[PDB]
């Protein structure tokens, strides 16, 4: 949290883009940060979501938005647990800017991606 807040604060100067390995590390950071973003504690949960949204609206140029885990995060069935909240709220984060949720060009077919989105609707 502290080191990423520090590097993100250094925006306008030292963007993480234009360098290959810097971009790859940024992408692993993003995928890892969405991968573990669910904490039994709601305040730090909101905080982590804010970290992710700051990361994605500050980098924005090594695009690489990881689908297929937001997808499997809302794709859960048996609606008796708030397990799908993470995927829909991550999707809301990525939508909160101009990012397009173009599904089936890297992951699972839109006809079932959006299907599970609606089923949890």
């Amino acid at each position: 949290v502290e080191i990423v807040a520090t590097i993100l604060s250094w925006t306008g100067l030292a963007t993480p883009t234009g360098v290959p390995k810097d971009e790859v590390l940024a992408n692993r950071l993003l995928n890892f940060l969405m991968k573990h973003v669910f904490h039994p504690k709601r305040a730090v949960f909101r905080h982590n979501l804010e970290i992710i949204k700051t990361l994605v609206e500050c980098w924005k140029d090594c695009l690489s938005i990881p689908y297929r885990l937001i997808f499997e995060k809302f794709s859960g069935k048996d609606p008796n647990s708030k397990d799908n909240s993470v995927g829909i709220q991550l999707l809301g984060i990525v939508m909160a800017n101009d990012l397009p949720p173009y599904d089936p060009q890297c992951g699972i077919q839109s006809s079932e991606y959006f299907q599970a989105l609606v089923n949890n609707m």
